[PDB]
């Protein structure tokens, strides 16, 4: 769906952006410094649920830019272990979510949180 | 979620950028150039209503800033109205696309397409 590379750089810096926001929006209520009410945050992470489905086909052949390292393409297999094990870890916090558990929340929380550094890590340039 | 105007401005541009990328996407398939594949469709456009969903809460109250006009914020009934009767455009594509009926979704389309305009001719400022 992208005419050219830039294209597909700003799709995925929004993703990402968005994903952000409904990851980071919770933090408060992880940390119990704001109330926790199941619904609103089953509701929260569907969104980010559909949300973190959406980068990785930004990233096609070609779509060098931003601050994306090259390291995607050279291994895409590695690659895409990564983004499909984070999409786990949100599979995690969907079901923690979707049972109303507090503490599967957290626990899920934490290790999303980890998966997002992993991939940085790896293959997202400096500033 | 946001702790400056800033921020909200910066999420509400980056989901009104993924609803564009979602929509327009599907131009060559309405127009008939690309293939209708009505699985592919329905789940684009199931994409496409949560994603449709997302920008409002991002034009809070105090959050002038961007390319919006400040008469999202004198009428706030206005504003709601044109943000709920594009949802509901909306709706009507995710029917067509439902119902796998290419003909009703290049109609909904269409409206849909309409209704983006008519929003962006009284809240959006030119760039
Ligand atoms: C790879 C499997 C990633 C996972 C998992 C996550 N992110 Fe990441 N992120 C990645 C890359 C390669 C980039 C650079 C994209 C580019 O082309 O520039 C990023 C960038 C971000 C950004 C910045 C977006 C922007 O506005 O430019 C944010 C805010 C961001 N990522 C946040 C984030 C969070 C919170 C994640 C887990 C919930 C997360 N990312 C996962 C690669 C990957
Ligand atoms: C009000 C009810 C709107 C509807 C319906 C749609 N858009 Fe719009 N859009 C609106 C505003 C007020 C703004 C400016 C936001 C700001 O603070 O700057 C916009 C902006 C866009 C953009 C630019 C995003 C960016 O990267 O800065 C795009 C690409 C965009 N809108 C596209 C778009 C499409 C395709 C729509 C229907 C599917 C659509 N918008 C509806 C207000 C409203």
């Amino acid at each position: 769906q992208f005419a050219k590379p830039e294209d597909a750089v700003k799709y995925r810096q929004s993703a990402l952006t968005l994903m952000a926001s409904h990851f980071g929006r919770m933090t408060p209520v992880v940390k119990g410094q704001a109330p926790y009410d199941a619904a609103q945050i089953k509701a929260n992470v569907e969104v980010l649920k559909t949300l973190s489905a959406l980068p990785w086909a930004a990233f096609g052949p070609g779509t060098e830019g931003g601050d994306a390292r090259p390291e995607i393409w050279s291994d895409a297999a590695s690659f895409k272990q990564k983004q499909q094990a984070f999409q786990d870890n949100i599979v995690k916090l969907s079901a923690a979510a979707d049972a109303g558990d507090l503490d599967k929340l957290r626990a899920a929380f934490g290790d999303v949180g980890a998966s997002c550094k992993a991939c940085h890590d790896a293959y997202r340039k400096k500033k």
